[PDB]
């Protein structure tokens, strides 16, 4: 019933990135530069295959600094983690949702079984609750 | 004496990212969101090792659209490529420098055998001509 810390996620496939700056509706709490990562099982789902149990997607969120017409990555703020288990995470559409403050395994963030996470992700039912699209 | 197109670079290790906005000294031609990738051999150099022959670093540059204070990745503009071969690329400090327009193997951008690239990268002699640092 708990999402595993995704050890070694930084070596996985980089799906995409986006910057959320002040003024964006989502500045609280996903303000910053984020990078999405996918393990091999998640790549199968992202390609248009189905997501096997053990698929993991990571939302890696950094603070940034303005440095002379550059946004430079600062400290990690958190990671979001989606872990596929159709049975064990059936209450949240077959994905377990967890956050780790500063990406630390000991700073688990989710208190409601991931219902809040699932609430936003539910809009994406038709793409198996995943916003991110594989790009070249 | 030509740099090979780095086929499969998008499945490599994501080292780091940075946004270069309009007004930056380098806006022509590296304005946009860039992602740095390293093959296995390049990781050895980034971790504190000697860069072995066969090390490849890729600078993957995307256009972006500012959309309600989100910076959203658009089309790939180009990739920059550094390929380690101490003998073959001896004239430019053991790295071969090349650009591919839109990341296409047919669109070679370097016209001076990489002397201009080398000219900037030479400032980083003490880190084997590599600007990017491995981060967690
Ligand atoms: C809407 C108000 C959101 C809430 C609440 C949560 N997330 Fe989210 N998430 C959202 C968007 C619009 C995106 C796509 C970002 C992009 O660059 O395209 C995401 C992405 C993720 C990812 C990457 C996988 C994907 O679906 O694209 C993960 C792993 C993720 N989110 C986890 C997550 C968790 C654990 C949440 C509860 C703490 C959570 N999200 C809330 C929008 C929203
Ligand atoms: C200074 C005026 C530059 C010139 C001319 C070129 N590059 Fe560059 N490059 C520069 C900086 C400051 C950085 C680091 C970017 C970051 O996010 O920190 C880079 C990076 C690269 C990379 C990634 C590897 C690394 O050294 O960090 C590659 C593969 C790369 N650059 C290639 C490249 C080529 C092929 C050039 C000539 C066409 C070239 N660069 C010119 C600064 C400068
Ligand atoms: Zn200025
Ligand atoms: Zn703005």
């Amino acid at each position: 019933t708990k999402v595993k810390y995704p050890d070694g996620f930084r070596s996985w496939y980089h799906v995409k990135s986006m910057v959320i700056q002040p003024g964006h509706p989502l500045e609280n709490p996903v303000g910053g530069i984020h990078h999405v990562y996918a393990n091999a099982e998640a790549i199968q789902g992202l390609r248009g295959g189905n997501y096997p149990d053990g698929a993991v997607l990571v939302f890696d969120l950094f603070d940034y600094q303005e440095d002379n017409h550059a946004l430079v990555e600062g400290k990690r703020k958190l990671i979001g983690v989606m872990e596929r288990d159709a049975k064990r995470f059936s209450a949240t559409g077959g994905w377990g949702y967890e956050g780790f403050g500063e990406g630390k395994p000991d700073k688990r963030l989710v208190t409601d079984g991931g219902q809040g996470c699932f609430g936003c992700h539910a809009a994406q039912k038709e793409s198996q609750y995943v916003f991110s699209r594989l790009r070249d």
